[PDB]
RNA sequence: GGCUCUGUUUACCAGGUCAGGUCCGAAAGGAAGCAGCCAAGGCAGAGCC
């Protein structure tokens, strides 16, 4: 379960936008998204880095649930 | 070394086109710009000079 799976699953638009600014490697392994990539993704999606942090957290909470359920 | 062909590789760090998202505007209209793709660069094989 990665960001591609989360992608398929104005807030929803904002969330898809952040994923749209990512490279395929970032969507496949979100853990590689550190400071520099967050900044690139944020500016590229018209968001603030804090918005990218919230999206990544939500993705993480979902991945954790899927791993279980 | 150079050029060409072919394969492959490359988040951002002055290229092009820029979906989505963003920004300015009441609108008409504009703008910046990530991903992708393209170009280009990296690593090689081959050919030519
Ligand atoms: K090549
Ligand atoms: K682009
Ligand atoms: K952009
Ligand atoms: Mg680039
Ligand atoms: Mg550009
Ligand atoms: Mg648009
Ligand atoms: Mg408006």
């Amino acid at each position: 379960f990665d960001l591609n799976d989360f992608l398929e699953q104005k807030v929803l638009v904002r969330m898809e936008a952040i994923i749209n600014s990512m490279t395929m490697k970032e969507r496949a392994k979100p853990e590689i998204i550190k400071g520099s990539r967050k900044r690139r993704i944020a500016a590229g999606s018209g968001m603030q880095v804090q918005d990218v942090n919230r999206l990544l957290k939500q993705f993480d909470d979902m991945q954790r649930m899927m791993k279980k359920m």
